[PDB]
């Protein structure tokens, strides 16, 4: 198959030379909104395509249709609300004016504004997320946003410094490399943690019925105890060089703040892979959900709502090491009771480092171990 | 799919206990001719339907279609020649007549003789073996056959003492358990080796798109070096035991002169498993082939030219353990040098046992060791 971007063009909303220059020579004449940090990735997201057809933050319409179908008004699936929000006292615009968009002092981008509309924070809580539960963090975040949303086109002017934008490939990018190797299907594998044997296990089944592996850790807010981004992708890096041949793996960043929508959420990460090029995308059990809120399939089962999705979601069966067969295996293989069963859990192998202990190597390849303990701490303070 | 016996209908040729009580009384009224033990093993495999559709040993218009086209003249697939040869001198009997068949001084068969017919030893010998080299067993066995073949259906009265008689269950005991425990996919498993762990792993790999395996040793002549059948009997029964689920599997032993024709009897042995009720039937490389005669895939090619063979084969691409993946992997997701490799090899495995050697655990479950090593000696020493 070929994978076409969705909507069946690649976003480019970049400014020319031309533009740049003269905003911020009459950047005076035009009213500044600022954004979270989280806007400003969105907003390089939709610069660089990948949230194709979104050319800038939804309108009325649209954010309804999202809510209500997960799709834009045209029946395009689209299920992650793209917005800008404002408050009464930082609304100094009206429709049709162009505004700056800031990220502390700097200007991250010009829009456009189409249409200023309400909305119900209950409802839109409800519908993204399944809850309006204010333990959950996307109901707070949603509760926390301004009255006013702001639909209308962007050009990208500057970006969030990105410590690692060498491997943040956009989708022009990663699809002239896939076409560079020769690949024709490509399976998509997200990830924010160091690579296990679980991991890899997935990701070489996969090179069985497709040509390559792209492995798209997301950069995105830590929590305290997190590894360090910077270990994530040396940790891989290890991984490909010691156990992986060279033409089936392709490694690359992408910038994004994960809403926690569960479902809702793993549809988004498929349109986000489709647009870089992927034909195939590895879902796993708990995609983007929080505890207590979203089925562990819930994320899989989604997809049967869109047929016509064009990238292939997979779903593999579960698995498990066994130290008395000595191998990953299934229950319809193996007879052996729970004590000789090692379920594969990045959380656990976390802990484990972070409480000194060595991860057995059916967890964790020796030589990737090695790299993570190479950092003098591998995670985050903050 | 269901599996139907090769024909249509299971072949039953034991004589009723009235037949065998006046033979015996009667013996010295019918002529006697003396048959080879592998002769005799085929007559039980002919009697207990085995060799469905054959009744007896094949008439001249058969044996001629075997050798041209591997089919019988119905053009039912049937590619190995089941015949009963004699000598003029041994020639004590005519067309019409009804003869004793005698292994040393037990009767084996009656025989109702419908044709005495002549042949080409060179032509025989080719046409099976694709060659007609004295060097090679089956060409050798060939001409030293004698110069008349008898065709005609034969009741079976004695079988040659089986020291495994417990574990030779005929196609419809094999049969009637396939069905008690709900398999509609069975997939055979022919060996006359201990395991190692590469037929572990295919057994296993069968058994996520087919409900049960059926492994089943050949009972036949030995080489002096072989493993005792009782060793690899023991062996499997430790190897099921200790790694397997209980309702995978089922082992039983037929008994069958091999006749080294390579391709020509991959046919006839699918023939056999399809009759025991097999859906499926691995084939591996150098298949029933003698070394510098056939090609290791050749064995596989055959089944091109039987797609009305109403039994699966299943060839499996090439694997091998890598000690630094520490996996059975395969080339296309592992990069490692040829140190690493280890390719799995009966033989050597077994050379090393006769060394004195311990194999390594991925080549020989521990358990599996410590059930050869528990015999005296396990094996031949004829
Ligand atoms: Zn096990
Ligand atoms: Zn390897």
């Amino acid at each position: 198959m070929v994978s076409k971007p969705h909507g069946g063009k690649l976003v480019n909303r970049v400014a020319t030379e031309k533009t740049k220059e003269k905003i911020l020579e009459e950047q005076n004449e035009f009213s500044k909104v600022q954004i979270r940090e989280g806007t400003a990735i969105d907003l390089e997201n939709i610069a660089h395509g990948v949230y194709s057809p979104l050319t800038g933050f939804l309108r009325k319409d649209e954010f309804q249709s999202v809510l209500d179908n997960m799709r834009l008004p045209n029946e395009l699936p689209w299920s992650i609300p793209i917005v800008l929000d404002v408050t009464e006292k930082e609304k100094n615009f009206g429709e049709g004016d162009v505004i700056l968009l800031y990220y502390n002092d700097t200007p991250i981008a010009k829009m456009q504004v189409d249409e200023i509309y309400t909305y119900d924070k209950k409802e839109f809580a409800k519908k993204v997320f399944k809850t309006d539960e204010e333990a959950h963090p996307g109901v707070a975040k949603t509760y926390a946003l301004g009255e006013y949303l702001v639909g209308g086109e962007i050009e990208l002017l500057n970006e969030v410094p990105n410590p690692f934008k060498s491997h943040t490939l956009r989708p022009v990018e990663t699809r002239a490399l896939f076409k560079e190797k020769g690949w024709e299907t490509i399976v998509a594998f997200q990830t924010r943690n160091v690579p296990h044997l679980g991991h890899e296990y997935l990701q070489k089944l996969a090179l069985t019925f497709v040509d390559g592996v792209f492995v798209n850790p997301v950069i995105g807010k830590k929590k305290k105890g997190d590894y360090k981004d910077e270990v994530i992708l040396k940790a891989y890096e290890t991984l490909f060089e010691h156990y992986y041949p060279k033409d089936t793996d392709i490694l690359a960043t992408v910038r994004y703040e994960m809403r926690y929508a569960g479902p809702r959420e793993a549809i988004h990460h498929a349109i986000m892979r489709k647009n870089f090029g992927c034909t195939h995308f590895i879902v796993g059990r708990d995609h983007a959900g929080v505890g207590d809120y979203y089925g562990p399939y819930e994320a899989q089962e989604i997809f049967q709502n869109f047929p016509d999705l064009e990238i292939s979601p997979i779903f593999f069966r579960e698995f498990y090491y066994c130290k008395k067969c000595n191998a990953i295996v299934h229950d319809r293989i193996c007879p052996h009771t729970s004590e000789y069963r090692e379920h594969f859990s990045g959380t656990k192998i976390r802990n484990m480092i972070v409480n000194g202990e060595l991860p057995p190597e059916y967890f964790m390849r020796k030589e990737v171990y090695e790299t993570i303990r190479s950092f003098e701490n591998p995670f985050v303070d903050e």
